[PDB]
């Protein structure tokens, strides 16, 4: 086979686009020309389909979150890279630059991409006062049409969503201690779960493919769930009556980072990638397509589709609010381990 000749991608939906979808959004194509690299991409929808992507092999780059990227490095599957390979090092943002989450024992583990919050993604037909409240996904209501929510609200179909019924208990159970939603005592844990066993009568389906759950936004009735801005975005760049709020009881959210397979085949199209990866109207474009935020802050102004207040609008500013997605960790007795989210989440969602 060619060498240094393709580039396989592990990533969210949307964060890898060739002009396929909208002509307008393209930051595949000018790289295949320069390098002649033909990108390969697979898009998964959870961090966990990642993890077991990534563990089986064949990839040479994942676009990880914080619930993966610790999982990755821990199981040796991602390798440290060198920074200084990668020239627009020097234009991240001082925010992401150390973090934790890619930083280990002094080893940098990837190239950050893009962050972003989860949203309260509702129907402005239905609530044509925005909601301020995750309540209106989590306990059964008459909405402001009149009718129920139970079979017309979704919740994501990850563990991890774990963390977003945490944050509601937070704010409702303040009694509980709840801080860190991603480390939760057995007390705070149980009652975490019993709120998302009595969620579960409510749920119309748990959401996973992007669009799918756009599909029943319009053609299965469900007016509220939690989403990624990407989806809102799609819905109303199709005429789709559909809103997006940060609820009062604040939200999730995801620091991504591009990392390298440990085993990986194109090691130096890979690292070309990432570099090409933070030059400021890639950065921006990504942005303005998914509705995430740029890891370079120069994006902000590079990329007309982003626009002048598409930086503040996404969320530039609400970095420190977000509570981002990271693997629950035992600490040694002191809290409830990831896999038991899994194992329990699992069983919720069947009714058992």
């Amino acid at each position: 086979d060619k060498p240094e000749g393709r580039l396989d991608i592990i990533a969210w939906p949307g964060y890898i686009e060739r002009g396929q979808t909208d002509k307008q959004y393209d930051w595949v194509t000018q790289f295949e020309k320069e390098t002649g690299c033909a990108v390969n991409v697979k898009t998964a929808a959870t961090s966990d389909e990642m993890v077991s992507l990534m563990t089986k092999g064949g990839y040479d780059l994942v676009t990880a979150s914080g619930d993966a990227s610790l999982r990755l490095i821990m199981g040796k599957r991602v390798q440290p890279i060198n920074t200084a390979l990668i020239p627009n090092w020097k234009t991240l943002d001082p925010r992401v630059v150390k973090g934790d989450w890619f930083n280990v024992g002094g080893k940098v583990y990837g190239t950050p991409y893009q962050w972003g919050p989860n949203l309260l993604m509702y129907n402005t037909k239905t609530f044509p006062t925005p909601p301020d409240s995750w309540q209106v996904v989590f306990v059964e209501q008459n909405l402001p049409d009149g009718k129920s929510n139970k079979g017309r609200v979704q919740a994501y179909d990850g563990p991890i969503y774990i963390a977003d019924a945490a944050l509601f208990v937070k704010a409702t159970q303040p009694q509980l201690g709840i801080s860190d939603p991603y480390q939760l005592t057995e007390e705070q844990y149980q009652a975490v779960l019993k709120v998302l066993r009595a969620q579960h009568s409510l749920i119309h389906r748990y959401w996973h493919d992007t669009t799918v759950q756009m599909s029943d936004f319009k053609n299965e009735g469900v007016v509220a769930s939690s989403a990624w801005p990407y989806q809102a975005n799609a819905l109303k760049a199709e005429g789709q009556p559909v809103a997006t709020v940060f609820p009062k009881e604040g939200v999730t959210g995801w620091a991504d980072t591009t990392m390298l397979h440990s085993e990986a085949k194109h090691p130096v199209c890979a690292y070309k990638w990432m570099n090409w990866s933070l030059t400021p109207k890639v950065q921006g474009d990504v942005a303005a397509w998914f509705g995430s935020l740029p890891v370079v802050p120069e994006g902000c102004k590079a990329s007309p589709l982003l626009g002048e207040k598409g930086c503040e609008t996404n969320g530039f500013n609400y970095f420190d609010k977000i509570a981002f997605w990271k693997t629950p960790i035992a600490e040694g007795g002191k809290f409830v381990p990831y896999s038991r989210w899994t194992q329990d989440y699992i069983a919720i969602m069947g009714g058992r």
